[PDB]
């Protein structure tokens, strides 16, 4: 039974948590699409009329620069742009500044991100269980040569170095992004932080404010190292702190037995 | 030691999987936007031509075509499209359709999923070990109803019914959305599978080809439940495929107190 009522505790919890955000997020944003969709229906008026744009050709105008949008970043699908591409792929964090206009392309994807998940989630969970080895061993180093009575490291000690290892790996993020990119410290952050949750809406994408994937290998090899290194920081704490609760249910259901 | 050549060899694979992955979508994709570059190029330059629109104009008319792409699909964060958002951050689907405008919406972002995904994974586990529960019951039940000399469940026949199980919610998906949004069979599959795999492109999305979000409660309720019911089954099948292989590390790591 207590599997039962844990599950449905996590459905009334989940439920709740998203009827919170729906109203949070309407509170904050829904008079500011308001106020902007007015001002650009205004724009719209004005530049329409002012060169007597006729209705078809404005509709082409309108799918034209749509479509020409993954284009004007420069070259996504020579070599630097696939391989970007790839790593949002088996990733998941799929920013879509480009995705695969071919229906070739479009069967490759899913073949490929088939394999390429499972693969991904089981490299990054080995890591993941490597680093977490390798901080127990050097905070028991620490704690043995700070002449402690005790050198065991307690489970809220591993926490405390997890958070700031979370907070500084985003603040390096932030502060590299904000510096390459030319965006202000609180949108690096906010790119930084939905790159490596894998959320990726692509309201921001490093690499695509110039021809950056042809010009500046450097600074290529600092965004996908950053993504794959950030990635397995973010798992690891995630995996620390809720390995306890992922496995009780099967846990209750193996002693159920008895 | 074996842990290590464990992660070492999972880096290697990682990045010949990438290498591979980015020559081939280079070479099934890199002609394709050469020819489509080549034709939005000259139709811009056709209808800048045609009406003498001044380069600065062009600009600005090129932001607020950007800009007004969200507000086309209707009102995004009214509660109907602020819940669909919600949806997309705390599953990490992220389309990206509407992503927050104002500064205090972004920061409200990154606390509600800071919260949000670790609530949410523990869900859909705690929903996948009680559905893959229910199979094995059910695969019992049946085997000892066919009369077999062995009513035992083995893994093979849990890997057969997960598969079949995702195919089927694949297909059910993508014959509901190939007819609600007019998209082709396989656009509607390919959605369905950048969807559930939590990739998110955001190339296609439900709900804004018209003010569906507002005049469709039924399919807004459709395409909620089936996002949050597929996303389980296939988490449910994942965990079963890759759970021998997840613990690898630290099940090595414990015996090797020995
Ligand atoms: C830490 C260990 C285990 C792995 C280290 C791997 C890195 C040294 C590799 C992984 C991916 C590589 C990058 C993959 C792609 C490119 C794009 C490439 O630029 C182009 O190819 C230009 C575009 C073109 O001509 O097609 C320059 C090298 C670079 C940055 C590579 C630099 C070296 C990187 C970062
Ligand atoms: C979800 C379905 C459709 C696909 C599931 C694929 C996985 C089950 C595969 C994909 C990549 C595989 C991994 C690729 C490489 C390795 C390294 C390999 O390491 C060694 O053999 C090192 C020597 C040793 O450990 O003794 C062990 C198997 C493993 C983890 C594989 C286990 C099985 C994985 C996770
Ligand atoms: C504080 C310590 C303990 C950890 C963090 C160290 C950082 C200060 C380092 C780590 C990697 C470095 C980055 C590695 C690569 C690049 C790309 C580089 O890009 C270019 O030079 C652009 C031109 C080109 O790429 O050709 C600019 C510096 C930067 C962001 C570096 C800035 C300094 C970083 C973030
Ligand atoms: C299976 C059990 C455990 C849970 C079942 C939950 C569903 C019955 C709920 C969850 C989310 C609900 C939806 C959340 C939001 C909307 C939008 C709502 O439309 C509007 O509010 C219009 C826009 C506006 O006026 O703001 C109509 C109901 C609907 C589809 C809801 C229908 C009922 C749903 C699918
Ligand atoms: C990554 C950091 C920043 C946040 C980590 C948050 C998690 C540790 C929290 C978020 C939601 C929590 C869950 C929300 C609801 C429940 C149901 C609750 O069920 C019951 O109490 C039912 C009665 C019983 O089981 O006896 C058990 C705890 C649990 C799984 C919670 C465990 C801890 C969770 C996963
Ligand atoms: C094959 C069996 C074992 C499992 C799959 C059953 C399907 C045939 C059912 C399950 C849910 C059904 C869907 C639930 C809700 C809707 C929304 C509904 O939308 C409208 O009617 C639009 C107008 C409005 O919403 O007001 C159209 C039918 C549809 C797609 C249904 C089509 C048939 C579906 C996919
Ligand atoms: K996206
Ligand atoms: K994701
Ligand atoms: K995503």
């Amino acid at each position: 039974k207590r599997q039962n009522v844990r599950t449905l505790s996590l459905i009334v919890c989940t439920f709740t948590y998203l009827l919170v955000g729906a109203a949070v997020f309407d509170a904050l944003e829904s008079d500011h699409e308001m106020r902007e969709e007015e001002k650009l229906k205004a724009e719209e008026i004005r530049i329409k009329g002012k060169y007597n744009i006729s209705s078809e050709d404005y509709r082409q105008l309108e799918l034209v620069i749509l479509q020409s949008e993954p284009h004007r970043a420069g070259v996504q699908w020579k070599f630097a742009g696939s391989f970007y591409f790839a790593i949002t792929v088996i990733t998941t964090i799929g920013y879509g500044h480009a995705a695969p206009g071919t229906d070739a392309g479009k069967a490759f994807c899913m073949f490929y991100a088939v394999l390429g998940i499972p693969l991904t989630l089981v490299m990054f969970q080995s890591l993941g269980e490597r680093m977490n080895t390798f901080v127990r061993y050097l905070l028991k180093r620490i704690k043995k040569c700070c002449g402690m009575r005790n050198t065991d490291v307690s489970m809220e000690n591993m926490v405390t170095v997890g958070f700031f290892s979370c907070m500084g790996t985003l603040c390096i993020g932030a502060a590299a992004f904000s510096q390459c990119e030319e965006w202000s410290f609180f949108h690096a952050y906010y790119y930084c932080f939905i790159t490596l949750t894998t959320i990726g809406f692509g309201d921001y994408v490093a690499l695509q404010t110039k021809g950056a994937l042809q010009k500046k290998p450097l600074y290529v090899a600092f965004s996908f190292m950053y993504i794959l290194v950030g990635l397995t920081v973010i798992r690891a704490f995630l995996n620390l702190v809720v390995l306890r609760f992922l496995t009780m249910n099967s846990e209750d259901e193996r002693r159920d037995a008895e």
